[PDB]
């Protein structure tokens, strides 16, 4: 599925990530906009043999299991086919494990590079929310 950008703010706001770890809604909106391009079943093959999953590209080599990552982690203890659902509750749940300070989204290179220091408040501008 494809998220219309408010339509995935309004998902986003309903699974508690407004000031999660002190980030406005505006920061979520944004990293899946520029990792996804809110596109649920985005994939991304890394040159290290993991693979980037779902609307946050949540990497295999730490997060999530895909049985074709050798020697790899599962800190959200999720088969990493559970990341490309078109609900995205499995992804929130395991980015809320990833953000757990308040500069975890720094383990975002898209949010890192489009969004931090930005007028993130835009990504949420215009919507019903
Ligand atoms: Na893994």
């Amino acid at each position: 599925k494809v998220y219309g950008r408010c339509e995935l703010a309004a998902a986003m706001k309903r699974h508690g990530l407004d000031k999660y770890q002190g980030y406005s809604l505006g920061n979520w909106v944004c990293a899946a906009k520029f990792e996804s391009n809110f596109n649920t079943q985005a994939t991304n093959r890394n040159t290290d043999g993991s693979t980037d999953y779902g609307i946050l590209q949540i990497n295999s080599r730490w997060w999530c299991n895909d049985g074709r990552t050798p020697g790899s982690r599962n800190l959200c203890n999720i088969p990493c086919s559970a990341l490309l659902s078109s609900d995205i509750t499995a992804s929130v749940n395991c980015a809320k494990k990833i953000v757990s300070d308040v500069h975890g989204m720094n383990a975002w290179v898209a949010w890192r590079n489009r969004c931090k220091g930005t007028d993130v408040n835009a990504w949420i501008r215009g919507c019903r929310l």
